[PDB]
């Protein structure tokens, strides 16, 4: 099974928008796809339980028909760091459960995209971060970068930390979170020479519901 | 001369507000102080030339009477990355000039605070970053962290990168950039166990002009 972990340079850089574009491109290449969001906070109440919008986006951009709990085993209502609300609720986030869920998806999908929560160093308990699980699983990493002032620094910090952990940085995706601005081309050129991995594509600024937008065409899956 | 470099977890975390609080505390301890902002972009036109507001803040929180060019030798009008506007204007940012300016201040001040521009990895040319100069000068680093969601990840990334470069992380400052929110105490506890350096103090949310506020009392200079 090909498997990739998707992380972002900051909260709200469009990591889910880029994950839906990647899933769309993979579907278009003929893969049987599955999105996996093991941990999610910031969720709505429904008759069936708590449902997170990013996990719902991954669920319906998957080519397989998947149950929600398969896509997102840990769901918390409050939008804070997972280790805080996990401790508040008395519901430990277990590494074994996160890994069993990924194996379960590997029985039916041959292309699996794993989306983290927040940024690289999001804590899952007081002694365990998301980065620890990713390193354990030896997942190759795709970095999503929102093209804005501040992103050069954050992209460089994240890229260096992943490489220090002995992980493969598979590529990065540029996401245009704002309208056309004055130094867009120079930011793209700087980011391209400084991130030691191929740029997989750039998603334009899309004003209406970009998660449901057909964005697979912006991704060149041949560089992965 | 004691010398410290101040960096931030993200643009606009209050790195200048915390620098003014640090300068105020140092003045109160009896040091002859000087703030130094070698590179600045985002500046106003005046009869005397371009003047940057952060450098002006450092200039009048210094206990010595200093000329502006002494505090800020490189001033650019456009608020973008220094390497872009430096290249546009044909005005190279020279490491020798940045270091000569710091020595000039060391002839009259015995406590010097150096403020960077942007975050840790801000490029000054295509082959040279701010981090390269700080490592060259062997400056101890103070990290300013805005207490918000996303900051745990960014504080951990910056702290790890500084330590990998063989530099001393002297301490960190918590800056409350927003009003009292629901998980403030848990964010402060997480940040305190994860940053490998002493918390020097916490600056509260101050609605009016916090650069001119008397904030030295929030800093415990004895931990530096
Ligand atoms: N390309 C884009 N164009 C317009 N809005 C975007 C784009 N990418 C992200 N956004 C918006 O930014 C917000 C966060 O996006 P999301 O994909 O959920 O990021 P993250 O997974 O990092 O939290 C959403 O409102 C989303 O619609
Ligand atoms: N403690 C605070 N209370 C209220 N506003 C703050 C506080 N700290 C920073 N700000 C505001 O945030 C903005 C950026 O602050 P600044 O010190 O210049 O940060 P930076 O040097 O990282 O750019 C300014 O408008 C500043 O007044």
């Amino acid at each position: 099974s090909k498997r990739y972990f998707v992380t972002g340079t900051d909260t709200e850089v469009g990591k889910t928008v880029a994950s839906c574009a990647l899933l769309q491109a993979a579907k278009a290449a003929g893969y049987r796809t599955a999105g996996y969001k093991p941990v999610a906070s910031g969720s709505e109440k429904t008759p069936e339980g708590l449902r997170n919008s990013d996990a719902l986006a991954l669920q319906r951009n998957s080519s397989l028909q998947l149950d929600y709990a398969t896509v997102n085993p840990y769901t918390f209502a409050e939008p804070t760091s997972p280790h805080i609300i996990s401790a508040q609720e008395g519901r430990p986030i277990e590494s074994l459960v996160m890994s069993a869920g990924l194996r379960a998806l590997e029985q039916q999908a041959d292309w699996v995209l794993v989306e983290g929560a927040g940024g690289w160093f999001t804590p899952l308990s007081d002694t365990f971060t998301f980065a620890d699980w990713v390193t354990q699983e030896q997942l190759p990493v795709i970095l999503v970068v929102g093209v804005k002032l501040g992103c050069i620094n954050h992209a460089m910090l994240t890229a260096q930390v992943i490489q220090h952990a002995g992980l493969t940085l598979a590529g990065w995706v540029a996401n245009d979170v704002t309208p056309p601005g004055k130094r867009h081309a120079e930011y793209m050129t700087t980011l391209t020479r400084m991130i030691p991995a191929p740029l997989l594509g750039e998603i334009p600024w899309l004003a209406e519901n970009p998660e449901n937008a057909a964005t697979g065409k912006y991704i060149n899956l041949a560089l992965l």
